């Protein structure tokens, strides 16, 4: 699946910057385009008009090179003449991608740094802008962010026709689009000048240093590069987004490289004073992150994960670590952002058709796929696991459903089975498996400032990413042969993560880790401003004045919401407070308000919302304080994509 | 296009699983040629157009789904593509007889009142019927639960079909019932004769009745047919949307007819006393609609027309006609709602290219197409228009932009001109040329229950419809040999508008008309009530709740909404009444709150919103008791399709 040319912006050549749009591509010849990734198609213009199957944007060419956006190029390759351009430049962190550009394609030159600006947009629109730091302007005239959706990669010229940089989000007030952020292009001249490799573990710096280890998979990550470490006589601290995990290494460090590390999780904790420690994030940051002195080595094992604990983990890790007197932080895993899913040896990848036994995803899995062996099926959902599971025991095949809130011991370590799990499998378990059944899709949480009457958590199906698909086929082939089966080939981008997941931070931060909403934002901070790590859009400053507002929050919900280990428990305790406060319904009668049943009867009236968490069934109140407050900081700048 | 089976929801206690039997590539190839040599299985089938995905269910012989979703589109099919046989536009029901290999559901007979509808993810939502039309959701869900599951069946324990799933009936977002398509409907839809004459005027019956007028471009339904009927001693109101043609026909009767008939527009009256009268909608609205035994025979021409004036015009008449003594309705048109585009022999029809010296669209125009001659491009907005006037006229080309606002006199009668229009040249100029260059898109207004803190006004820019395409199409080729020149062959279902329209009317009936919402109520129920017309989502009850609390409008501001002659002169006047009288600012200095330019500096704070009209720049205040009203009327039953 390549990037598509479906079309150019042609710009003038002098007077007034204006432009016009040439579409060269029905939708047809782009989804041909895009299998083939052959283009023979002449490129003309320095403004390409590109696409993928799932959404279109821009792209500019600058000093040879035809730069666009990561958060819609993924690391796709260009669709070219020869075949397949695979892009020379990948930087998640910059939000940039480059292409070298092909036969025929002009260069836009760098801008003498004038502030009067213009921005070229899909519609071949040229809007004025004002130049308002390295890589901001605003919108003389404000605009609907509607206007600017699709603009991504759009040139911002500068009077002369010289770029300034290429348009990558609006900055939004309640809607409106009053600034742009762009990519600038001293950010490209860095990007084409910068000298590397990251498979190797890291020396130990003179000072600290933060470090990167991206290690193949079965090259001792977690145990081989610790035990390293702790040979040359460094103390070491190895934490790990799973108990499981964790206590695995603990179990095999004790066994076979003679150590007897000490252990931190929930379940089990255990002090040797050995030079090593296995922790999990979560309980790191319960006994209050880095303390005097104790390590030397920081190594942040599956860096990828974009669950809230290990963002705030790391994040509380490169605050302190240097302060604490580490010498090293490793930031380590098998997939950092940008990488793609590429063949393994020991992996049979296999394409699930129509024919099979066992409906699966509009696709089938036949019954002699999983009658003889050990097999993991993915599914996105508790329902279809269920469902799953129960069919396939009648069929006479030992299937066992796994997800959260369920004991591991349901699977067993012997004979033949067939687990129906959700990704939950991966940080509750730790076994392989003869063959992988992948849905290739997940469960996500997507934010929307929907000012309906704040914002919107929304639950979403979506295409799984290259870290999910490569973790998820990971779980076979381990040292001996296995079979990766999917419904769907090809990945969404890796190492991108929604502002959902920030606002989880500081609901963490509050519920399980006695973090001030300022504090959580120190830490958030310090894994933003780190490269190489998942990226976000900077809602720091919107999340920390959300979670200011939420104060004497009723201590009883929130042990509730915490126990029940549903999603948000502060902003569900929290939730439930303002409506037993005010004697008012919940916003509906789901299992997310079960702390409130025992009041049912004397609750009556609109419920006072405070955001949407789902579904909004009784009438509302606006009227609240707190809603109001909520209200009021829907007013910061929110940067958002378009 | 075609419409095109990517897939099937197979049935069993009723239980569903579905399976995916195309992809993107096959979907647009299969769309393209109309060949689907894939075997069909099952009863549920899932089906694409270009744009949207939707259910078929097969009842007797016959695969169903809705019109909104299928529009006129025939189905990929064996041999070639099937055209439709049924279509039923007041009902949302299309049918093909059912591709060989393809098993239909019986209909239910016995009513069961426990019904189970089946979803595009092959769910089985558990339904109570209360009506006909109505089933009650067993536990309400959000909307997009729903979405893409138009066409699917409502079953009953048997497995047998009650209807086919059509609309959400929503309260505040919330699908809490179901509408349906029930098979009694089809059973009428078949029992129907396939083709009706309604080429010819009918005869006047001895009782009131309502026909149809479906008549060709030059067959003179506006002069010949109200003359045949005079001749007849009959007393003939014809009323048409357009000022240019009501006057251009009185001036036509006096020539080839020898009635001098009474002429009725806001601009100019005569009262020659004559049987026949011209009128206008607004100007037959202005007058206070139907009087008592002054007209036999009511023509609505140019009865397809979905602008405000004309839908009010024609319900007024249907309410008030057999009542003022009248015989006869003739609801006249060319393009009828389910109408296609179909070949004009007087018309060549050529595609625009990308080789062309003339930037339109993301084709281009040659030179040579335009240079001598007179030629009308239409745009979809005036700023358009004058980048494209401003163009031709440095090429040499005498080329002339005409829209709202500018005056008829701009167009010259005689000599080469290229006429750069909107879809307002169609009521202010009657003329034709020698090609149409047609961009294929028009603005509209939609309708968004937004909850932020009511409801949103939305413009943007759509494909055209069949209606739209052939009135563009058919200013060339009148009486001689046109051209016709296009950017994309596409063309939306005819005969549907959006519940913005029905707002509209509301307004129009305050602004304009003298009329309570209750009054405009009667009239559009009668317009909305009447098979055959135009379709819209029924929203009476609820926009006639919102405008009934608008009382007290300042009579100063709404003088200044109309003289100003922009879209919702009453909603716009009623904000700036509550901005005025709580002394606060209009939502944004945008042209539309120029009524509050005198009362600036004394207006400051937040704007008390009562909905969005456009973009809101300043703070919002949700503490007015009207804001507080139109958010009560918000938790009305809104049905939605999805
Ligand atoms: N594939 C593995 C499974 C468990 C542990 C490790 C490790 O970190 O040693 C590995 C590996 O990546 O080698
Ligand atoms: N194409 C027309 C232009 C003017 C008048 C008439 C008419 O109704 O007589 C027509 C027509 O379509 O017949």
């Amino acid at each position: 699946g390549s990037v598509v040319i479906v079309g150019r912006i042609i710009l003038s050549g002098s007077g007034s910057i204006t432009a016009y749009s040439q579409q060269t591509r029905g939708l047809l010849g782009c989804i041909i385009t895009s299998l083939t990734g052959r283009d023979k198609n002449q490129v003309e213009g320095e403004v390409q008009v590109v696409s993928t199957a799932t959404q279109s944007f821009l792209a500019t060419c600058v000093n040879g090179v035809c730069w666009t956006v990561y958060h819609g190029a993924g690391s796709k390759t260009l669709a070219g003449p020869k075949g397949p351009i695979t892009q020379m430049y990948t930087n998640v962190d910059q939000d940039l991608v480059g292409w070298q550009a092909p036969p025929g394609a002009r260069s836009l030159t760098p801008c003498c740094g004038s502030s009067d600006l213009y921005l070229v947009t899909r519609h071949a629109d040229v809007i004025p802008v004002r130049r308002r730091g390295d890589s901001r302007g605003s919108l003389l005239s404000p605009r609907p962010v509607s206007y600017l959706k699709g603009s991504s990669g759009g040139p911002l010229l500068c009077p002369s026709g010289h770029a300034v940089g290429i348009f990558r989000a609006a900055v939004c007030t309640r809607g409106v689009a009053k600034a742009v952020d762009f990519v600038p292009v001293e950010s490209m001249e860095t990007t084409m000048r910068s000298p590397t490799d990251n498979s190797s573990p890291p020396a130990v710096p003179q000072s600290f240093q933060v470090a990167h280890l991206h290690a193949p998979t079965g090259s001792g990550k977690s145990t081989k590069v610790p035990a390293a470490y702790a040979a040359q006589g460094y103390k070491v601290l190895v934490l790990n987004p799973s108990v499981a995990a964790t206590l695995g290494f603990g179990a095999y460090m004790s066994k076979a490289h003679g150590i007897d590390p000490n252990i931190r999780t929930g379940v089990r904790t255990i002090t040797t004073g050995a030079p090593v420690t296995y922790s999990t994030y979560g309980k790191f940051l319960a006994d209050g992150g880095c303390s005097g002195g104790a390590y030397d080595i920081i190594i942040c094992d599956e860096c990828h994960s974009t669950d809230s604990t290990t963002i705030l983990g790391i994040g509380t890790v490169l605050d302190q670590a240097e302060t604490a007197g580490a010498r090293l932080v490793v930031l380590a895993t098998a997939t950092p952002p940008g990488s793609v899913t590429v063949p393994h040896p020991n992996i049979e990848e296999v394409a699930l058709s129509n024919t099979g036994e066992i409906p699966f995803y509009g696709k089938a899995i036949p019954i002699e796929a999983i009658r003889g062996g050990r097999h993991l099926i993915f599914c996105h959902s508790k329902k279809k696991c269920d469902e799953l599971a129960a069919k396939l025991s009648g069929l006479g095949i030992n299937a066992v459903a796994y997800y959260r809130g369920l004991d591991v011991s349901v699977i067993p370590t012997i004979g033949d089975v067939v687990v129906v799990a959700t990704d939950a499998l991966m940080t509750g378990y730790t076994g392989d498996f003869d063959s992988v059944i992948d849905c290739n899709t997940c469960v996500t949480q997507t934010v929307d400032f929907s000012l309906d009457p704040t914002f919107t958590i929304e639950t979403t199906t979506v295409p799984q990413d290259a870290v999910s698909r490569s973790q998820r086929r990971g779980r076979t082939g381990r040292g001996r042969r296995g079979i990766y089966r999917f419904v769907t080939p090809g990945e969404r981008p890796s190492g991108m993560f929604d502002s959902s997941v920030l606002c989880e931070c500081y609901d963490a931060g509050c519920a399980w880790y006695e973090l001030t909403p300022a504090e959580t934002s120190v830490r958030l901070r310090a894994y933003l401003n780190t490269p190489g790590l998942p990226v976000c859009q900077d809602h720091l400053e919107f999340w920390e004045s959300v979670f200011t507002g939420l104060t004497h929050i009723d201590a009883h919900f929130l042990s509730q919401t915490k126990q029940a280990g549903d999603n948000f428990p502060y902003l569900v305790a929290y939730q439930a407070t303002v409506c037993a406060r005010a004697q008012a319904p919940p916003p509906s009668w789901d299992q997310m308000w079960k702390c409130l049943i025992r009041l049912k009867p004397t609750l009556h009236g609109p419920t006072p919302l405070l955001y949407r968490l789902g579904a909004v069934q009784n009438e509302v109140t606006l009227t609240h304080p707190i809603t109001k407050y909520i209200m009021a900081c829907m007013s910061a700048d929110l940067e958002v994509v378009t």
